């Protein structure tokens, strides 16, 4: 190292002066110093402060013994080199200073501006508890020690009871589907709007929720419906507007319970507009709103018009909850920030429910016993949170996420082949600043950034593995047909952001060089690669109806998912069919029904659920999915599907009553 | 062995879900900690409750006699239901300190049901590594010895001669015979779930699911892993937890020193509480002569004249061969002579938290749990407390001469001489028994059906007796878990038999779990029970139409 | 090893060293180490740490010094004797040696030396990211892998070409690479498995990573293990226990990590709290490691992962995040007083060391968010009262406060560097290693010993009647032996000793005097040594 040899020369000159004042033979220290300068000068021409000229002057001083001169000059030079270096940003020449060097590109080690120049780009420049529970909420808390799946199960069991129907986001967390299996409720699956351009789901548009409620109303099964379960801030990062959904839904079923899984919305706290989006703040505002006499007048003015239209046509109007019947029974769950630790112990269950005490308190305490130890519950869980807040890691990583996407946009190199999908891309127009986050259905969480990579022509799995071999800390946990999802988390650091920007720059450089090299057909092949993934994709498979073996009534879509799940345990009643045979068997007119959840590595979203009919679009999607880490499906044994004998038995059995 | 980060009940839920599916019957020791019953609600299995032998003179419950288990299996065998039986959940080293003999229990149970799985909650049996002969009564060593035995040809000959001995005996009469598991059919599927030493401390963190399963790699690996991630997390490092730690975890060598220190402290305490005549005058430590009825042991102290002190290990055969023995680190202290109630004694006389514990206060006794914090200081402190109590009791006896002798006699006779009945399990109501002859209950359905606020009603305990005599039968909608027993005396759908209402009527404690004297015992309305029975009849029809 | 850490050191030392070997032992190491060296006859060559006078504490020993000492013995031709380099992987202050470099460059000079690392202080290295690298067994693993690669053989070829024509005496000025063929990684380490202090303070382990163990040392290691710990039926622990892939402690991983995130939270709050940071500071690599030993040069607490990693990979010295030196010099209060009165109640943090103007905070498994909040509360109260009394200060009170700050900050006394061994005990008069064992036993001859008052000792040096100590001297403040049997009490050591008012120093008593050799006894011993060095060579 340069600074190490300079410190050794500083030592040598100090001891030269020592010996000279002692009057002993300095020739030893003179020889050491001369050897040290000889070794240093082989490369010191490539720096600015102690340049080769200062070496030459120290040598000249050295020839005369001049010990006092050099035990001050050399030590001052090394102190400056330690404290400042070339400041005493450095340019090169074939606040500023200019390293004029004939031997250009040798001095890449000096740090930088500046016959292809390709080599220079690689080396440099082109590259890169009352105190803790006061703040977040005061109305309610319920710390859960087994994590957010367990909090979901606790609230589900507390509210839903066997024989109740729940409206549930088709791609919500697996723990929800299993909570419904466990409780014996019948799901009615609300299906989210697709983005065929990207092969990702967005969110459930409120019109679909109203439509499902009114379908139940026509059926007469509406009274059965018990709760609405939606994942706020979905994995893709689309954010539901809770106030509007709660407000409109309470118009059709004034006594439905809401459960909002907010476990992915960890950064709502970081930014104030996001805080408004949180379910608890919407619950507060809605509860206050309903009390006001001004709202009573607004409701009267609305109803005086709405009595001119039928209930079946309510789907197209903007509804309002009746303040004489609406009961805001909303719930929420929030996973805490844990880095590794093999515990994931922390969780929360917020509860803004006007009737909790009267009805659900007993069954909530029992749900806690069933899934958790009630007696310990939880100061430990809360005390460390106020210290993490003291750190302000969420604000920090939010800031550096904004800086990341800014650099990705502004920088000409990266922007050529990369971009960060925004609201223009992930929110269809039909659903479209401080007020804007209040004024429309969907916005994007700034911390869950979809990197679009389509211009590279690589699918997300290939991109992730080929490029991002080592990810210091970006928590990339999803891969799509033409994009990847960057989940900023408290763990990520500034040098991880700079590592990622460096990697993006280097890939942009490689693609640029390949583009220059490529001509004719080979270049056309890159164009084809980008075109095939980006231009055309198969549409996301729609959820198919529950089988008639499981639908309690044939008019409605909800199904006895519990019975399908547990009935799938009888090995004699359900074979395994390979998905390449599935399409042929379906072409033969045999039905196909899944016996198990099919949950891929992307957390939460199940492709199939017990008792759902297999359909050609789902077969295609399963064949297309790159990753084979999937729960409840076997790539080689195939797809577990019920026997036609079993299905006939259960259809006939359920037909009776 | 698998390390579960989230306590013992999580390990139990993991193994129950790995082994049972809805509508399987599980035999379950009724007095086990309440968290076991909620796990059977959740799994949807039907409990068949086994009721321990009572010890009314202490108001304590013992273990479940093995004849009770054989009878309960052969009852279902006569019903033709036995195919359903999937598990035998028992708690080894019950809280009272009675310790099962798992080897014999497995042998004779596998004689009847050759493919049953066993779950042993061993969370109380922590110090068996210290005691020189206690290790053999752990489930994971009993299962090893039983699997070795089932392998040898000598055992096949022994079984040949045993089945020749039983030849011409009816299966119904095997309750009266000593059985052996058929080496062709019996399969050792034992599981045990023990708390960590850190968990033993009042903060509860961590557990281990020990496995000795012949058919794990084939029948249960997938279900076991699935349930493991279901009950903990589906995140990286859970898989590492899923990795085994059987030939690992030798760090206990430092731990072994501590568990042996604790055991030696227990021995010292027992010997100084027995020798010291001030303490010994009043206080006593119950032993196998007191807490185990003679019917369940062959070792009798009086029958062998060449008696030995018994502080020394002259009783090694009891551990090997008796049904029930006491864990020497869970010491029951008998305070009946003093005249004070156990709760009063614990709460007022000592309030000792430095080492040892008094988790349970019996009416005339207090249980002493020697934890890993006990030191010479702690045992000498406790002995000094006992000594001061004895001295002041002697003082009161001296003063007792002036007409207070009758008060001391009254207190002593009232607590020890006079005892209340212990209420054994009633039966499930017909509304919740899938088979009208068997006794296993649809306890999950009663649990959920109990939340229908129109089907529940409240009855005061003073009225319940007349309601029952009127034929307006009482069925509980919820668990009821009184503090002194420490286990559910009622469960969803259980009939509140007269003895159980007579038990509840005595309790002064208003904060009982699942019940409230200011509102009443929650029971099903009569019309609701009629409807439920009609629904059960409809099911029993359509299932055979 | 079911005995305290010093037993593990005894075992490995007796298993590797024979009497008359040279052991390069750091002088800063605790007295128990030096006593072990007295046993077994080993001749210690003391390596002197770089001083930090502004705190009156010592750091590590620079690799410069280790190389220079080995080369000096090489010029004497004695190097063949050298059998060990006893170092402490974590210094008491916290300075963490970079072992992989200390072993590459040392094995360049002495291809077959054995290394012993006392790691008793480096307990939480398995929590801290990028810390495990600086352990002895991971350094040994990485160095053994490197030595196996052909790529390394090419790197070494090119390095030899770089040094080709350089005089071997000048190797101290250039980094060195251990010759792959001759270099034999024979590392050892010892620590404590969370031993309980005062009672049953026996937990210890001997980590062995030694290519020649099975051939050269298995028998001696086993015999030493039985000698130090009494032979018993439970002899499994010494031979074949081999618990390398055993004793998994996942709960202990959660406990070390809880204690590390506790140290992080304390260190962050102490910096961001606007009251505390006005008077208190926690020392850093910028303050406790002279920049000559840190090639990396111009927030660590926030983020810092993949930027500050380089410091761990390449630096010579870094701070253990849990060995927090709290500087209190701005409080104008000496460490001994601050610990004694302000911190009298005590808590889980040990605070077991007090320099002149600083106190060392040692986090332990007994820590909780309430020990952190208690210590921060104490700090904040001290800060508030200092603010109050500063605002009340007259100009005379300002002079008082500023001088109380100056006296513990500016003119701090010179730290006594190791004096060379007396001639009577150097077996080779060209070299500074000493027959410290024979000086230890020769010190019990009540007719050869003499007492001199500290004041007299300086006069005696002026006279010319040299002073040689007969015994270890271990004063409390530094906590290591400033003098050893047969060491010359150089003028600076006398001046240092003269300041200490503590009568209770180990090995010395100011009411009685320095236990020194009589002059005639020294002359006789020198003559005897010269006679032995004659009859032993001609």
């Amino acid at each position: 190292t340069r600074l190490d040899t300079w410190n050794l020369l500083d030592d040598a000159c100090r001891h030269l002066a020592e010996v000279d004042l002692a009057g002993l033979d300095t020739t030893h220290d003179v020889a050491r110093a001369k050897r040290l300068m000889d070794r240093i000068g082989a490369y010191e021409r490539y720096w600015l402060y102690p340049g080769a000229q200062n070496l030459a002057t120290f040598r000249a001083h050295l020839d005369s013994h001049s010990t006092v001169r050099l035990t001050e000059e050399v030590s001052l030079a090394v102190r400056l080199l330690s404290e400042y270096g070339d400041r005493t940003v450095l340019l090169a020449d074939d606040q500023f200073e200019l390293l004029v060097v004939a031997s250009i590109e040798d001095a890449i080690t000096a740090v930088i501006r500046h016959h292809d120049w390709v080599e220079c780009a690689e080396w440099i420049r082109e590259l890169r508890m009352d105190k803790a529970a006061v703040t977040w909420n005061a109305n309610q808390t319920y710390f859960v020690t087994n994590g957010t799946s367990t909090a979901n199960k606790i609230v589900v069991q507390a509210l839903t009871r066997p024989g109740d129907i729940v409206l549930i986001d088709r791609n919500c967390h697996k723990s929800h589907h299993y909570g419904l299996v466990l409780a014996g409720a019948y799901p009615m699956y609300l299906d989210a709007y697709p983005l065929p351009q990207y092969a990702i789901y967005g969110a459930v548009p409120l019109r679909t929720i109203k439509q499902a409620l009114l379908d139940l109303e026509a059926a007469g099964q509406l009274h059965r419906v018990r709760m609405l379960l939606l994942t706020n801030c979905t994995f893709d990062g689309v954010v539901y507007n809770p106030r509007r959904v709660m407000e409109e839904v309470l118009a059709i079923k004034p006594d439905i319970c809401f459960l909002w899984d907010e476990a992915w919305y960890a950064f709502a706290t970081a930014v104030p507009w996001a805080r408004q989006r949180t379910a608890m703040i919407a619950a507060e505002r809605l509860e206050q709103m309903l009390s006001t006499a001004e709202y009573a007048e607004e409701y009267r003015n609305w109803c005086a018009s709405m009595d001119g239209v039928d209930r079946s046509e309510w789907v197209d109007h903007r509804l309002l909850p009746d303040p004489n019947r609406a009961r805001v029974r909303v719930y929420a769950t929030h996973s805490t920030h844990k880095s590794l630790s093999a515990l994931r112990q922390a969780s929360m269950i917020h509860v803004r429910d006007q009737d909790f005490k009267a009805l659900t308190r007993d069954a909530f305490g029992e749900a806690f016993l069933t899934h958790t130890s009630t007696s310990p519950n939880s100061l430990d869980l809360a005390r460390r949170q106020v210290d993490i807040e003291g750190f302000e890691l969420v604000r920090h990583v939010y800031n550096m996420a904004l800086v990341f996407r800014h650099r990705v946009r502004k920088d000409r190199l990266i922007s050529k082949w990369f971009r960060i999908l925004d609201e223009s891309d992930l929110v269809p127009d039909a659903f479209r600043w401080n007020e804007a986050w209040r004024s429309d259905q969907f916005v994007l969480d700034p911390t869950r950034l979809t990197l679009f990579i389509g211009a590279t022509g690589m699918n997300g799995y290939d991109f992730r593995e080929k490029i991002l071999m080592e990810r210091f800390g970006i928590q990339i946990n999803k891969t799509s047909i033409n994009s990847v999802l960057l989940i900023f988390t408290i763990g990520v650091t500034w040098s991880s952001v700079h590592y990622l920007l460096d990697v993006l720059r280097r890939v942009a450089i490689d693609l640029d060089r390949s583009q220059k090299a490529a001509s004719g057909a080979d270049l056309a092949l890159h164009r084809r690669h980008v075109e095939e993934i980006t231009q055309d994709l198969p549409h996301l498979p729609d959820f198919s109806e529950f089988d008639l073996a499981f639908r309690p009534d044939d008019a409605s879509s909800f199904g006895d998912m519990r019975s399908a799940f547990y009935a799938g345990y009888e090995e004699a009643d359900r074979e395994y069919v390979q998905i390449g045979l599935a399409g042929r068997r379906l072409a033969e007119g045999k039905t196909l029904v899944s016996t198990t959840f099919v949950v891929p590595y992307p957390p939460g979203f199940p492709v199939l659920v017990p008792g759902q009919l297999v359909s050609k679009e789902i077969i295609y999607f399963l064949a297309q999915l790159d990753v084979k880490e999937i729960h409840g499906y076997n790539p080689d044994l195939g797809l577990s599907v019920f026997t036609q004998a079993a299905l006939a038995r259960m259809e006939a059995a359920r037909n009776a009553v």
